[PDB]
């Protein structure tokens, strides 16, 4: 049906925007710290800790497919990668430091990409 055909372009144009929200929060982490999911070869006890674990890659994998239908679920995987980073390291460490550094500077992002996704609808 045309309706069906008007709601995929929907989701094609979301998965778009989506892709320029990921490419810029991924510069936030030069030091690409959130690029790829922690390896259960180098933190055995990962998942002992972290239920969820997220990265950019994974995002991105899902992105690709178009598996995210709305902004509210791409800041949810977003919120992951910092929180879970917040809770397996210490406020000491380069990685809860650059957890909070990213989520101040994606906060920004998330603002704008907000009031686009509603605008254009
Ligand atoms: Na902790």
């Amino acid at each position: 049906s045309m309706e069906q055909v008007a709601m995929e372009l929907r989701l094609t144009e979301l998965t778009r925007l989506l892709r320029s929200v990921l490419d810029q929060l991924q510069d936030k982490d030069p030091a690409r710290i959130f690029a790829q999911p922690v390896s259960l070869k180098e933190v055995p006890d990962y998942l002992d800790h972290i239920k969820h674990p997220m990265d950019f890659a994974t995002m991105r994998k899902r992105l690709e497919a178009q598996g995210y239908k709305n902004l509210h679920e791409f800041e949810e995987d977003f919120d992951l990668i910092i929180d879970n980073c917040m809770k397996y390291n210490a406020r000491d460490t380069v990685f809860y430091r650059a957890a909070v550094r990213l989520r101040d500077q994606g906060g920004v992002v998330l603002r704008q990409a907000r009031r686009e996704v509603d605008s254009i609808g």
